């Protein structure tokens, strides 16, 4: 009935915005952390109704043992690097183990998701992704927060993965 869902990802990478554009249908410049630890949202999946609750990091994901408890609570997790941001990119399969570790199980629910793809100035091509959601056998989906594309899906495929476990 209902998935927790943990957006993961370099500083910057478009976490917030992509969980705002999901739940808001907005684009914001910049956001206050909030008292709130997640934001939950009604939707239909594959003729289904569904409950997603994704975390609100903002603020206290700097520390390692709340992203530890994030780890631990999460059901699924975005892998989200920023296309301009090859850093963001490389860092991917660091964040990946750390969850494996912490969740004490290989395979996890996880999505890669390349946000920003609205912007110029692209460093990480799209057959690079591809590359390494193949590797790891996930799917690979292109976002942008700021025109929608690919929000839902991400989000949306995440929970397909979920749902064929728990
Ligand atoms: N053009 C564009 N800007 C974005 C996108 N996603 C996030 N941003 C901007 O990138 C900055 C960092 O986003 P934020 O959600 O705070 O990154 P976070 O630290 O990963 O949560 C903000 O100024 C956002 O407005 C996107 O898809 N396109
Ligand atoms: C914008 C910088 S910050 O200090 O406020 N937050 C940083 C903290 C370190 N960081 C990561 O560890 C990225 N990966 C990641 C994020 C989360 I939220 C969780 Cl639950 C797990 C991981 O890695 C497993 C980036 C932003
Ligand atoms: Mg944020």
């Amino acid at each position: 009935t209902e998935y927790k869902l943990v957006v993961v990802g370099a500083c910057g990478v478009g976490k917030s915005a992509l969980t705002i554009q999901l739940i808001q249908n907005h684009f914001v410049d910049e956001y206050d952390p909030t008292i709130e630890d997640s934001y939950r949202k009604q939707v239909v999946i594959d003729g289904e109704t569904s409950l997603l609750d994704i975390l609100d990091t903002a603020g206290q994901e700097e520390y390692s043992a709340m992203r530890d408890q994030y780890m631990r609570t999460g059901e699924g997790f975005l892998l989200v690097f920023a296309i301009n941001n090859t850093k963001s990119f490389e860092d991917i399969h660091h964040y990946r183990e750390q969850i494996k570790r912490v969740k004490d199980s290989e395979d996890v629910p996880m999505v890669l998701v390349g946000n920003k793809s609205d912007l110029p100035s692209r460093t990480v091509d799209t057959k690079q992704a591809q590359d390494l959601a193949r590797s790891y056998g996930i799917p690979f989906i292109e976002t942008s927060a700021k025109t929608r594309q690919g929000v839902d899906d991400a989000f949306y495929t995440l929970v397909r993965e979920i749902r064929k476990h728990k």
